[PDB]
């Protein structure tokens, strides 16, 4: 008899144990959480507006000929502003994939610029990490620009940039313009305007969303905290809740503000989680602001929101798409529980199941490889020919990589977890492809964390078998109750 | 048909893939690698000499009544110099176990001093991490002192220390004396003297050791790099190789220096891995030193040793018990491959197999718990009574913790990996209970890394199953060859 | 005899020696350098627009009753975002003046929040230094807000902020809104619009400016480097050169661009001094940009955008040694931390005009403080460690305190920009670090030849300034506790000559 | 008239004002404070033992031919472990003197390794500052080693070290062996043994020391805080008080312990000023330690071990305000960075004895430099930006360089401890930061009453020292580019009076 689990595309995955019965408040991000933007239409829109901004700022007209390719970028890549490389790294800074423009650099060639295949993530001045879903157009745009100036006769390829005659143009300064142009497109309203004049093309609409939020408000409180203003929030949220019937069958429609006990616009994260700004009330009918204490607020801080709701830290589950540093934990008051929305998880779960032949063949090659060394020890002079097997492993592994995209899986490359995956294991108590998967779990559910096995755990059976004394080293009242309570959330 | 694996207590576990055929040099630490000290006799000896040093420095005579208890300490604990706590933390600074003296603090009581059950490891001034095998006596000694002054009428318990009348004594200043006393015991020769006057009581002796080192020297080079001087190294290494016969059956004995192409004493690690000191030759027959370039050297640096052997970075496998920071990788030349000796792995593998009933019962409780929620979703008002099941899970989990010791497993507490385990996954390419497990592997073996599965990988079958558009988001030449080569070591 | 010196209000003061003969390129900032803004008119304009912006985003209407008081703020104050205090500190972080709102905290009361009368300047999370001339309205606004919320009964005063009912408003959060509002005023054109629509009210004009710049271009190159766009620069620069003549009266007028070899707008300082942005040449006829440099006929233009200080060096064909950069801003140790040669610096400190007036027209106060100090030494004369006397000095100290306070108020409520009492301010030490030369205005260079050798004045330590170069005949032998019983052919340094 | 001042060699110089009347506790370091070591005898003893230690661990025999040269090192030099240079820098990291071995690098050649003539002092991995008097032999040894390996043909000179055949020896690695050897000399008793076996040769004795300390204990408390053990302290202190009389001649001798209220050995500075170690009272009769304080009859002892500065404050019942700590070491911003009140500081700078002699007995050199500077101003008199003249000053500059170099050599090969030319050294700025008072020796306090008010001297900026307090009548109006067209009741600071 095996353990029961819900369907794979309906599950909420557990990183740290969480008792849902103790949750009193449900907090939501808006962008890419409640308002899931259609891929790759939204990435293509941000890509176009950023290219237009760069062209209107002095960049050549050939950039207008670029088109966003959703098959290339993968979230969490590191851009080397010194050499103009997009880097896929592991949890400790080791290099997994290195792309200069559109050319993927092989192993021995990589050691010319990275002698130990290692980068220091601390070097924030040199390395820029593209972790957000808004960074997806920026990720592909950086590759197009490095590719363009590298294969352009008017420019001269160099180690740290390009030459336009007797004038040098570094990757760092070029990266600055791309950074300023993306900030411009987002903070000038160019992207917001094109979005709210065509919600059906860019914003996903689902009736499951008002159903889950209504059930959350029956067992506790629900609040919204978005960096966007109220105007853009009102248009987006009205679209997300525009249905002829209400949540329950046969019921009538009610405004989206009815599902929230507290609505907070202009959050200004991540400053929001520290001191933030002064909290000010918002008059929706007029747009007038007034500091101090309706349900629509502006600015403030996460602690001010925590106090207005009468909740405490661990009573809140914050649901969003963003990964934040250990700045909320460093506070002297309790931090929130986290639910990380990872939209890529939908396509990655399809590869995990609908490509079983690639996984099964990969395991068969490893069993066959282990048989060739089955009879060998430190006295064996033999060297079994594995060139044919390894060459087949690399082909199958690469075919699996291309199932996710040119940059491979978001969570791993081969046997190594990516830097992004380790940041998920750090920040997210729970994670899924969408917050809507909570609809398939009771509000009294006990989310239990799955053990993450080390090599000496996953490759050793619990079955019972002289041992060398070099390993055994020749081999206060004890507690009677459990010394830890991080698996029951009690 | 299942994959073949060698016996569990003979295996070398693979963190990152390593092709042994490419290794040309084998580097060895001496302490706790070649010279494995008998437990708990060696920890008890260092505990006694440190207590005597503290008593001879002004500490009360009651400390002489303490005896080292091997069942209490576990390597990798964090000592909070502000509150005098031994802390077992995870990879991200979250608290798992908290002990003040010998009293284990429960959950809600811990949040008084740690509001988010979180510490900042960056605070090196406040938090001291006890990662070495030499820190084991120090770990238990800190608990004895906190326990002693807490339950002593002559002193007054406080938050950050104790009161001896109108005089305050903080945990930080007390920790300083323990730190200075351990340095004194090691660097005064008190521990070295008691060791070399009774090698059979404190040092493990094994004939497998000269056999493996001889086979290493037949396929490549072997070097030694120890912080100890030549006098202590000569006595220890002569003991380790004192056998009537040589390595091969019927062969005769030859000196221990014959197994090494280069012997380096006074390494002065970790400075050794940077600029180190000036390399100086050592005359063994006289003890005279001379800077510049026998096989016995003193001081130097890891790059000087790398050049004397004619080897390059990845051609070397450094075998030792110590975990070093990302200082060797930051160099502009290639770093070494690593083999981490973890002596605790011998006892931990026994618990993994000889306690199968505890693991099986723990899995049965989780299957039974999943059945109670099998029919529930976000509409279910029911709250299944799990108080009896959880109370049983905590008892079984605690019984498993006590199998490793009062502080639990070195690698995990419950479902969370310890800070020590994540440092193993970062630094060690390979790890085992001893370097002697290489004797059961051919020098052409391809050590292949085992995938470390995330929750969404280990709890989802590859078997094939409308999906919500909130999760799917309404869904450059591609490379033809593999984009990464960190699984074949090529 | 005595050394000749030019008139005090025409002087250029020298921190480090500089041979003007070797300067082949002259660089200019625009704001508060070439375009000197009227005081206190321009400060009050920024104050109004910033208060207006705060009220539009929810701050109470009582802020509209605030009026900028030019007699309160001194540049270079530190705002403690934890306790809401404006702090005047010395070069090492010691507290000199502490003001909570408009209330000045004195002596023992300061130790409640600052036990050692000391702050850690490195704690940039807590302390914000208001060094720029654009920070002057921001400095006075921060004091107005702290004073208003303290006095207004609608708010309860706490140690680190105020309580508005159940809501706590920290000083740090209030400071954030002030910074956001100041940036909004500058970076939404509201300040630029009011400036260009009344340039006679806000911008100073002087006919000596084209004359001095024309003489600079006769001996070398001249360039402009500003963070403003070309549109605002054109309106400002055309105004500064709007005279019915050229450099000399009677000569023909010529456009302001003719006075420069390179015009760099959108500089993006201080990022300009590192990697900056991609250099793009501006077509003033069209306004369109193009990265790099034009190749056709438009290459004869001199207007560029973005770029970096290294790129401007390459365009001018000038090494950093040969460049004198003239501006009002103090930059950190970055331009010299590189491997490329950094620029020489001329710092514009407009407050020097007023401070030099106090230094000369208030000689009565300086003479009395010296008299009181001479009389103090007389009371302790012929006293040593065996003397039991305790001369009554409380009468003299009260006169010292009274005369010293009257001197401070000659500069304003926060005192002199450079010192408070006998201690130099944090601002004064940063002038010493950054500036090779400094003056109230770059226009004082009009009174020096371009062959002039600016020789640095010695900054004397206490044992140098209070001891004469006279043979001290000691009858009793010097204590061996002090003497420890102790009984190259060419010069090894060259920073006072600058002749490499 | 003129202000009265005590004789220059008896003066105590004042950086920050200090009312001695409020000082209730006097703290003393021992090494180079109470126990002033003979110069250059003690430096040469440390040099020999350090060279001897290096040779015993493999360094070549030619090092035994080295002889300490007291005329070479100046305190406070920076050793560049990358390029093997000794650097004399100013308060901001600008290079003044660069010496590779015994070769002084001048002017343009310095820019090869230091392109902006600048170092980043924060790079403690690369730069090591030799501030202490114990660093004096270490300073000269580093130059000897660089010079030897450069000249010896057995080694090939590289940019960052030397090649001994196929082995590269970096300057950083060589510097590590020097530091290890210096610590080994001090912390293995070899220097203590040679010191105590010949105290007349290495330690200065003066009868004024017990007199001054006895007068201090009449007006307050006196304590000792040293890193040395009690055994070495007893031998040293008994020597310093070994006279056939007490404080005054004709009075009875009494043990040195009678002059103190608290004796703190094994201080573990600078850790002492933070958390330190556990305080333990020493039983001088037995030598055994005991944490805390004795409760029986032994509580009347005054000898303690370890502890912290806060604990010593509590034992003396003294707030940090009331304590004047007298020593030779400069500490960073830590004692005042706490929440507890820090100590006032008296810095002992024994080099002042020699530097004051140069300042007075070499007045001919100062008078000529002033004459040359007056004549330089005369050549440029009546010249402005329109003048095309270029007066010949190369003759005067060579005389300025020659006279300046002769002045530097009066201090030694590395020049004065406090300045090089017109720029203060990095050491001088640290004296300004740390020390409230300073002198060649604490014994100069013998010439001041305990009611004396030490008043800080103004450290004048260029625009204050080169401008008189005289009304400047300007006929032409001041340029509005400089003036910007601009037309509390009690004192707000108290650091010059110190009367809280």
């Amino acid at each position: 008899l095996k353990k029961y689990r819900r369907e794979a595309y309906h599950r909420v995955f557990v990183n740290r144990s969480l008792a849902m019965e103790k949750i009193k408040c449900f907090g939501f991000n808006m962008d890419y959480t409640l308002a899931v933007y259609k891929s790759p239409e939204y990435e293509s829109l941000g890509f176009e507006l950023t290219v237009e901004r760069l062209v209107s700022i002095g960049y050549p007209q050939e950039l207008l000929s670029f088109a966003y390719d959703s098959t290339f970028p993968t979230r969490g890549l590191v851009f080397d502003t010194l050499y103009g490389n997009l880097l896929k790294v592991d949890a400790y800074g080791n290099l997994l994939v290195c792309a200069h423009g559109f050319n993927f650099i092989r192993g021995p060639e990589t050691r010319e610029q990275y002698p130990n295949k290692f980068i220091q993530r601390d070097d924030t001045e040199r390395f820029y990490i593209l972790n957000t879903l808004f960074n997806l157009p920026e990720t592909y745009l950086l590759a197009c620009l490095v590719d363009f100036f590298t294969n352009c006769p008017r420019y001269t390829s160099c180690e740290t940039g390009f030459k336009d005659g007797d004038l040098f143009m570094s990757y760092r300064s070029m990266f600055q313009d791309v950074r300023d142009a993306v900030d411009w497109v987002h903070y000038k309203g160019s992207l917001k305007e094109k979005t709210v004049e065509n919600l059906e093309k860019y914003v996903v609409k689902d009736g499951k969303l008002p159903l889950l939020l209504s059930r959350m408000k029956e067992v506790g409180k629900v609040f919204l905290a978005t960096n966007s203003d109220y105007k853009y929030t009102d248009k987006i949220m009205t679209y997300l809740f525009d249905f002829p019937h209400g949540p329950k069958p046969g019921s009538s429609h009610r405004p989206w503000q009815s599902y929230f006990d507290l609505i907070l616009v202009d959050a200004r994260k991540p400053l929001f989680f520290g001191e933030g700004t002064v909290l000010r009330q918002v008059d929706t009918k007029t747009g007038k602001l007034k500091i101090g204490t309706g349900i629509v607020y502006s600015g403030g801080s996460s602690d001010t929101i925590c106090d207005l709701l009468g909740a405490k830290g661990k009573d809140i589950l914050y649901i969003g798409d963003h990964i934040f540093g250990d700045i909320l934990k460093s506070k002297k008051r309790q931090g929130w529980r986290t639910f990380l929305v990872i939209p890529e998880l939908a396509q990655e779960l399809h590869v995990w199941t609908d490509k079983s032949s690639l996984f099964e063949e990969l395991q068969s090659l490893d069993i066959f490889l282990a048989e060739l060394y089955k009879h060998l020890d430190s006295s064996s002079n033999e060297r079994p020919d594995i060139s044919s097997i390894q060459r087949r492993i690399k082909k199958v592994t690469h075919d699996m990589d291309m199932c996710y995209g040119m940059m491979g899986s978001l969570f791993r490359s081969g046997s190594r977890q990516t830097l992004f995956a380790s940041q998920v294991m750090r920040y997210a108590d729970l994670y899924a492809a969408s917050f809507i998967n909570l609809l398939y779990y009771p509000f009294s559910y006990l989310f239990r964390a799955a053990h993450v096995l080390m090599p000496h755990e996953s490759t050793v059976e619990h079955t019972h078998v002289m041992e060398s004394p070099l390993a055994t080293r020749n081999r206060p009242l004890a507690p009677q109750e459990i010394t830890h309570c991080h698996d029951e959330d009690d």
